């Protein structure tokens, strides 16, 4: 017997900025840390890069047209730092201001909330320069400034705002991994700028407290739940340390202001635990925020992991099915693939329950209400006859999400909103343009660029049809 | 590289009043719902009672000398709440004060730390008669004025204390199995009655705060850690359902005074949530225990049950292996073997890592020191001539349980003692008396009471060679 979603549900979808706009150096605009990394030879599929994206930044009002279409109730977006702040702690751009006011009104104009995230990977290179970026506590009162910024000029007409988007990838894949900016694997260094994101997180939502006291703001965090392998005692362990060092090592900072003890103590003994000042717990356990943000797409499966044993792993960037190998943390835990569900060809798991797992979890530890910032599926798409783009596979990943939701709010979870990603097809950070996440296909590849002109695909209508029955008929 | 255990740890080991006490209508003590409910036919394996138990109540200058060869750290006792109020609520019988007074000076002269229980499952008849005892808000204040009167006579000698022991299982067992006083099986009866119950938990802590100051204080939950069957998404989702229920329900009002909100909107769903009462929250939220304590045994199994399915299931009380069947709640969770660890002849798993588990989720979740108030091997015991018991497997549970403890403590959880369950083998409250625990044999059977000679079981010298070495040699 299935609750109803509440009458005020945020039916959304979301993009980021360096990944739909595109005019990187237009209006003043500065340069980011990934207009620089993703001009390297090698660290893009055939060399994609944000200069133009999808275009959003010229043809926003087509977008928004498109979304008052199929009557999003919402819609999340990342405000560009650089284009605020083209020095990342200089003089204000009124222009890059500007784009933005003009959004939120188109927005606002045809009934749709807008929701805003302050941070989507893409500091300014200017501060990378200067001090290094989020390894430095410089990047604290920098940040507070632009977020301030941001709030004085639309907090009159923004109610919902995310801090950082997906911390733990930007400082995980930024500095240990080193597959975004600053291209660096040094796990001390990871934790020292995964600290002083924490206060830079926590700075701004005390500073929200003062300047938008009516509005609403949260982190949003990429989850993968753990789960073990099966019940051997020594592969649940292996699930109560990768749950924990995977997940609460952020979401614990975010509700309640404190590391984990067995984590911290682990990278203590590693000499990898974080450099703490005074001021720091104060600060990170004053600042509760109003929802716990959820970026979801798969759960991964664990197993007990010998000292000797698996470290990184082998990713899929491919495409070809099997190809991915087990990555973990000596002596904790590494990861398998998991037997009871299917993947994609990513080797990501499709775990539909996983997501109504997760949002049970979140409000049996913290007992936050949830707001999913983003959930899809990536596949490709072949534009037919007849402008039409058969994505039954989207509308079916969607389905299946959406109906687990349904059963987390009838189990009592508090669900904000459910924010599809994505809305047009966008500009993925290291893998170009083939794998389509959008209900809006855009007409370009990795290869030729063609004119972008904005196609609705099946899975458009499907959704459509989702909002207006809001959610009743899926 | 294991961290050694403490210098203060508490080596310790326990009992109950009405499992060892004997002397049920002496020196002015009034009936327990124990006394009377044993003597119903049917209820007691063999028909046995708590009249005799082993007679520690005469015994008890043998018993404790036999701890201070054993070099026992702490001992761990209940009081019997019917030798203190015969009437439960009228005037105290001194007679009653002065047994555990005479008892914790024998314990203190060498060198022994009393535990004290406040209440194992004896509540006086004549409140099970006035006003149906754990069922009536009128218990709250009762069981303060008894708690009270135990903190002023021996708030000076006994610094550890513990209020209700295995409420879970008292409450379960009472109103929802109906197997224990007083032979209840209502499920809405059953909250109610625990609902009263942890508003007198809160009460008593808060007394203790003013009456011992510089005293320990904690619950102890009858804890068995659930484990999902395999990564499947149902039995990770029958995981979070039966963790929650069986464990949350009672750990999160201890630590947080809060129940969990999906258990609590189940509840609501069928009309079994408590009544709440004005001030109800506010008192629980305020009563923080200094410690959680743990009683383990074993870890719990389980895996999807569908709404047509299992409910309550066959237990196993004759000592004969395999007789369990799964018990569960029809669309949450139900109970399976856990084909990675072995069992009991009682079907209990021997999981020793499972304490690990146990221990670092207290510490993951709440923040908590942790006593370990019980554990330990019931298994049958062969006395050879010349007075000799080769109880190797009890040694073997109790190491391998320690030698986790450590992992434990290494891992950073705060761990205060270990009370091994049972000092001496004594009187299981529906088993009968084959069924032993004791470091130390009692000689006795469920058809005689022979001598009740006291015979030292090879554990009891295994035991003591680890409190000499503080653990280092097991």
């Amino acid at each position: 017997h299935l609750k109803p979603f509440p009458p005020e549900f945020l039916w959304g979808a979301a993009s980021a900025a360096y990944q739909v706009e595109g005019a990187w150096n237009e209006d003043g605009k500065g340069l980011s840390v990934w207009d620089v990394f993703a001009k390297q030879p090698g660290r893009t599929f055939k060399g994609t890069n944000g200069d133009v994206a999808v275009d959003h930044y010229h043809r926003y009002q087509e977008d928004v047209a498109l979304m008052a279409e199929m009557g999003l109730k919402a819609y999340r977006f990342s405000v560009s730092w650089s284009r605020v702040f083209p020095d990342g702690n200089g003089a204000v751009n009124e222009k890059g201001l500007d784009f933005y006011d003009r959004l939120i009104e188109e927005l606002r104009n045809h009934g749709i909330e807008p929701i805003v995230t302050l941070y989507h990977w893409d500091v300014p290179q200017a501060l990378m320069d200067a001090y290094g970026a989020w390894e430095s506590r410089r990047i604290i009162d920098d940040f507070d400034r632009y977020a301030v910024t941001l709030f004085q000029r639309f907090g009159d007409r923004v109610k919902y705002w995310v801090t950082l988007n997906e911390q733990n990838i930007f400082i995980s894949f930024g500095y240990r991994l080193g597959l975004h900016p600053p291209g660096v694997k040094d796990m001390k260094r990871m934790y020292e700028a995964n600290h002083i994101a924490n206060l830079a997180n926590a700075k701004v939502i005390q500073s929200f407290r003062h300047y938008v006291p009516d509005g609403k703001i949260g982190p949003s965090f990429a989850y993968s739940p753990m789960y073990p392998y099966d019940s051997r005692p020594e592969n649940v362990l292996a699930f109560e340390n990768a749950e924990e060092f995977q997940n609460h090592w952020w979401m614990d900072v975010y509700a309640w202001g404190m590391y984990p003890q067995a984590a911290w103590n682990y990278l203590e003994s590693q000499g990898l635990e974080p450099t703490v000042a005074p001021g720091d717990w104060e600060l990170l356990q004053a600042a509760k925020p109003d929802f716990m943000g959820v970026n979801y797409y798969q759960t991964t499966t664990v197993e007990h992991n010998p000292p000797d044993g698996v470290g990184e792993g082998v990713m899929n960037t491919t495409g070809k099915k099997g190809t991915s190998t087990s990555s973990g943390i000596p002596g904790l835990f590494k990861t398998v693939r998991n037997p009871h569900v299917d993947t994609t060809n990513w080797d990501w798991a499709i775990d539909p329950v996983g997501l109504r797992i997760g949002l049970r979890r979140i409000a049996n530890r913290y007992q936050l209400p949830i707001l999913i910032t983003e959930n899809g599926l990536g596949e490709f798409d072949t534009l037919e006859p007849g402008d039409i783009v058969n994505d039954d596979y989207r509308i079916d990943y969607l389905r299946r999400h959406v109906q687990e939701i349904q059963r987390a709010i009838t189990d009592g979870v508090d669900v904000l909103g459910y924010c599809a990603w994505s809305f047009t097809d966008l500009l993925s950070w290291l893998n170009g343009y083939q794998k389509r996440y959008g209900f809006v296909y855009v007409n370009r590849d990795d290869e030729s660029e063609k004119d972008l002109r904005r196609i609705k695909k099946k899975s458009f209508y499907w959704y459509q049809r989702v909002i207006e029955t809001n959610g009743a008929e899926l």
